[PDB]
């Protein structure tokens, strides 16, 4: 199961890059595919983009912890 991360707007320009440039790198590094979503947070704020870190577990939670590496912090597990 594809899991979902609350992603501030205003850091898609490090993790994301410009167009989802630094997240696909992370894909590369673990195996699942970090996808920017159009899900509406449980908070529905547009400044909290929700990231689909799709893929299997093993890979998913590998590729948290490089974002989390990104951020330098903790991402909530959100669906």
């Amino acid at each position: 199961g594809e899991m979902t991360f609350s992603i501030p707007t205003h850091k898609c320009g490090l993790v994301i890059g410009r167009g989802g440039e630094n997240v696909k790198a992370i894909n590369q590094q673990t195996g699942a595919f970090v996808e920017i979503s159009r899900q509406l947070p449980p908070n529905g704020d547009p400044n909290f983009k929700l990231f689909i870190i799709r893929g299997s577990p093993q890979q998913i939670d590998h590729a948290k912890q490089l974002i989390e590496e990104k951020i330098e912090g903790p991402l909530c597990p959100v669906g």
